[PDB]
């Protein structure tokens, strides 16, 4: 499973360095591999940033489809967008990288195709549910929780996102 | 004038390469002027480095004194609230450089000191007037409609950007 594991770290030096840090040393050292092996599956770094970015991209795909299943078994939207947001934010395994490859795009529109899949996916999964207005406020407080938790080093409690996002949601 | 254009660029190379990142070669390709510039005014990556940090202090002053001022008429919270919220989304010219630099902290713990001047600013100016719960809720969502509007090309109305600031503020 070499190839899979150097296209990972493809997504990891991306996210750090964009499309334009990408290297076969740096690959090399962020899936442990020797350089050589990098150049084998990809002497070609478009190649091995279209790979990259097409794992994030399914990836991304995979979880919206599973945040739908678990909506949908679910009542209390407030309550299981805010587990969801919980989850996210504890995840530390790709779950972080698609995170920091997102907030990557904010600055590199190379990157943007990616990153607007998330905020897409989850309008036209809560649009239907809670109408445009909500669907925007909370796919917008949801990057905000990301973002906020990791500059300030602290994160909002699944109780007050509970509360924040039920205020977003409540009929007025 | 060209000064100030590398101390910008500059702030963007720390955001992408990290404090220790920054070389010439860099700031000249990320300022759009020859390398032959950047070593006049700073012969010293040191006191680039100086430069950027110093800018991006000041202007996070800047902008949360000019915050603090329009919020000084103890009226219509969430509207001002909302119009100053449009400002900065609006101008990209002005904050996109600074924001670039915030937002990195948010996986560079050696720039979350000077990012965290923002929403410790934002939550000194809001927590007397709405509480800690009620000030937490309108930073994360500032944070969340800042990188929401750059990742998908355009920002919240001002409208929804009150209506959503006026649910985070209301009494429970």
């Amino acid at each position: 499973g070499r190839r899979q594991a150097i296209v990972e770290a493809a997504e990891r030096v991306i996210a750090r360095q964009g499309l334009g840090g990408l290297s076969h040393r740096r690959v090399a050292a962020e899936a442990n591999v020797p350089v050589g092996s990098t150049t084998y599956y990809f002497n070609d770094l478009d190649a091995l940033r279209e790979a990259a970015l097409a794992h994030a991209a399914n990836a991304s795909a995979d979880l919206l489809a599973q945040w739908r299943s678990d909506l949908d078994k679910d009542r209390d939207l407030a309550a299981t967008l805010a587990r969801l947001t919980t989850v996210y934010l504890a995840d530390q395994d790709r779950y972080r990288t698609l995170n920091e490859l997102y907030m990557a795009a904010a600055h590199r529109p190379e990157l943007q195709r990616l990153a607007r899949l998330w905020p897409d996916g989850l309008l036209a999964l809560l649009e239907p549910r809670i109408g445009r207005r909500a669907a925007n406020a909370v796919t917008v407080f949801f990057d905000g929780a990301t973002l906020h938790a990791l500059i300030t080093g602290t994160p909002l409690s699944t109780d007050e996102l509970t509360d924040a996002i039920a205020r977003l949601v409540a009929d007025g």
